[PDB]
């Protein structure tokens, strides 16, 4: 029936269509009253979409880090591996720092003041520094998962992944066999969650329509200018990452920047369209071959780099956090800003390569910096940046793929003779 044709039609196009019609309906219903009608009928559809994304946070956070830590563990890291791993972490750290600078320059979301319940967001008291540091170690690992504590879950997931790698290098056959079965079971869980993510994005066009209609009807056209600055900040941030960071690195190691861009045109263009790193990987592997990279070099960095390296996602997270904080009216302190850098890098490592995966991993940063999503004011602000995720997703994927190709160039140059 008609249900079929809705599926094969491109997902990215459907979300874009929902955004346009949702805005127009809100403005038409902006006048003539009927604002209460949108709040009581249209709104519950939007809340269903939000609850689906919140469900996927905890299982992905635990499973992705265990698999990720077991691939970059020092036990199984070779001479080529340690060089490429150091490259990934350093570039990601600089990327989120650049996003913080861009957010301050534009100050997105400052104009809007939202109080859904008639009470503005009240910042919570901050415990002493020693208490915060000691609470990273979970007393009960099972209790952290059940209570939705993010930071304690990060600590347990990483150490569990590293421990399994040492077991797989043991001498006892039974010990090694047990380790592989445990890792496969966790890996199977992680892959299953990404399939659910794809299913949710099919419902996104309906969910985006409800969220935009509610926002435009109440706040008004003032939102359009505010969201415009967010989109401008990210894309201007991304183009600086290509020019300021990648180009100078090529100059230092002697790689021609202009020639590099010409060869990598095919990989960059397809990544923009599909907005998925996994889909771009066969094309990305193909492009490196013409460049003269050794087969062994790009058969390891590119597979690992596709998921481990996501500089564009990290820059997106840094800017998104400031927009939510400014919208609520709160101000991020120096300590919280430093916390963003650490959390954003970890969130990028665990983020999936499927379109729209960045939104789910944004909950990690919000919890860490002291902005819980349970607060209705936060949930309102989280809804707007969620609606425009389709536009920002295209730009993020291009930078992620470009970094992987660039990183291999230096490693191949250095490893060779
Ligand atoms: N589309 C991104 C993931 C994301 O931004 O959620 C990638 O595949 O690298
Ligand atoms: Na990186
Ligand atoms: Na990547
Ligand atoms: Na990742």
């Amino acid at each position: 029936g008609l249900y079929r044709k809705y599926i094969e039609y491109p997902v990215l196009q459907k979300i874009l269509i929902g955004l346009i019609l949702g805005a127009i309906v809100g403005l038409i219903l902006g006048h003539y009253g009927y604002a209460h009608a949108v709040h009581t009928y249209v709104k519950p559809f939007g809340d269903l979409f939000v609850r689906l994304l919140k469900m996927l946070v905890m299982p992905i956070v635990f499973a992705s880090l265990v698999v990720g830590a077991a691939s970059i563990s020092p036990a199984r890291l070779g001479r080529v591996g340690v060089k490429i791993v150091v490259y990934y972490l350093l570039t990601s750290a600089f990327a989120v720092t650049l996003g913080i600078i861009m957010a301050r320059l534009f100050n997105p979301g400052a104009g809007i003041h939202l109080a859904v319940g008639g009470q503005q967001f009240q910042p919570h008291q901050a415990p002493p520094l020693v208490h915060i540091l000691l609470d990273i170690v979970p007393t009960n690992p099972f209790g952290a998962l059940a209570n939705g504590q993010v930071l304690p879950t990060i600590f347990f997931a990483i150490i569990l992944g590293i421990a399994i790698t040492y077991l797989m290098n043991s001498e006892n056959e039974k010990v090694r066999k047990s380790a592989e079965t445990l890792l496969d079971a966790i890996n199977g869980l992680a892959e299953a969650m990404y399939k659910i993510v794809n299913g949710v994005m099919q419902y996104a066009p309906i969910g985006v329509f409800a969220l935009i209609a509610h926002v435009m009807a109440h706040q008004g056209v003032h939102v359009v200018g505010e969201l415009a600055k967010v989109t401008a900040a990210v894309y201007v941030g991304l183009t600086l990452q290509i020019l300021l960071v990648y180009f100078v690195l090529l100059k230092i190691y002697g790689i021609d920047p202009i020639s590099f861009i010409k060869h990598a045109k095919d990989a960059m263009l397809t990544a923009f369209v599909t907005s998925s790193s996994s889909g771009t990987l066969p094309v990305t592997m193909r492009v490196a071959k013409e460049m003269g990279i050794s087969e062994g070099i790009y058969s390891f960095t590119l597979p690992l780099g596709a998921t481990i390296n996501m500089d564009g996602t990290a820059l997106y997270q840094g800017v998104a956090t400031f927009f939510i904080a400014n919208a609520l009216g709160s101000h991020l302190t120096v300590g919280q800003q430093l916390t963003i850098v650490l959390t954003a890098v970890l969130a990028s490592i665990g983020t999936a390569g499927v379109p729209g995966a960045g939104a789910i991993m944004l909950a990690m940063v919000l919890h860490s910096v002291g902005l819980p999503l349970t607060d209705p004011n936060v949930a309102a602000a989280y809804a707007c940046i969620l609606g425009i995720d389709a536009i920002l997703d295209r730009g993020r994927t291009m930078v992620n793929v470009t970094g992987d190709l660039t990183g291999t160039a230096i490693v191949a140059k250095t490893e060779g003779t």
